């Protein structure tokens, strides 16, 4: 759980997306002043967080579980002449550092951590104002039934996993207007998160040869790959994009 997340820092992002997906999620909220509070939960790195910075106005918190990665976040943010408004700060997913109704949005890439889908939906909302947008990307499936290998794989991981459908339905028993919702386009995988596992993928090796544990760890790494593009078909990332009434 501690070696894992140390790989991650030199990643430039923790999991699937890209500046286009985070973009086309915004496309979809109500136009934001400086006033407005952003909170990107599970930011890890901030990858997103900047590329959201990008798209909108006022002042972003982003939150994480690993400090180390916090420390990079606004090491980046301090990099991109805008740590003025965009900070971060550790904390947990289950005990956000906010108040009732202060919120005009908040984001969440599936980085770093979970709680599940229903549960965060129904906590985070109290945090949301009235009008507020919650937007997250979420492993969904694409179809009723898949094979049993993609199937298992993710009925141990994330179980909580689910048709769009339900997602969608959760959504509007938390309290949310259903705006909107979409697949991350193919990309978002390879280019934005298997293919930058590459560079590193070389000299990870050589400086983690010997080593049992790190070696397993790659073997996971590299099962991730080989089992999306053999059921990319049947699930993957969703955006979802709700209005809080």
């Amino acid at each position: 759980f501690s070696f894992i997340c140390n790989y991650f820092k030199l990643l430039k992002r923790q999991g699937p997306g890209s500046p286009e997906a985070t973009r086309k999620a915004v496309s979809f909220i109500n136009e934001l002043t400086d006033d407005a509070k952003i909170a990107d939960i599970g930011c890890g790195t901030g990858g997103q967080t900047l590329f959201l910075a990008d798209y909108v106005k006022g002042q972003i918190t982003g939150i994480d579980l690993f400090p180390d990665f916090i420390e990079i976040f606004n090491e980046n943010a301090v990099k991109a002449n805008c740590a003025d408004r965009v900070k971060g700060i550790t904390g947990s997913m289950d005990n956000l550092p906010f108040q009732n109704e202060e919120l005009d949005l908040i984001w969440s890439e599936g980085a770093i951590y979970n709680i599940g889908f229903e549960r965060g939906m129904n906590e985070w909302s109290k945090y949301l104002k009235k009008g507020g947008f919650i937007a997250v990307s979420e492993a969904s499936w694409f179809t009723s039934e898949r094979p049993a290998e993609i199937e298992d794989f993710w009925m141990d991981a994330y179980p909580e996993i689910s048709v769009i459908p339900t997602c969608i339905d959760k959504m509007e028993r938390a309290g949310y207007t259903p705006t909107a919702h979409f697949i991350l386009p193919e990309n978002c995988w390879t280019e934005h998160y298997f293919a930058p596992q590459d560079e590193v993928r070389e000299t990870f090796m050589k400086e983690h040869a010997g080593n049992k544990t790190a070696m397993d760890f790659m073997k996971g790494q590299q099962y991730e790959r080989s089992l999306y593009s053999k059921y990319k078909d049947y699930y993957g990332y969703v955006f979802y994009i709700g209005q809080k009434r």
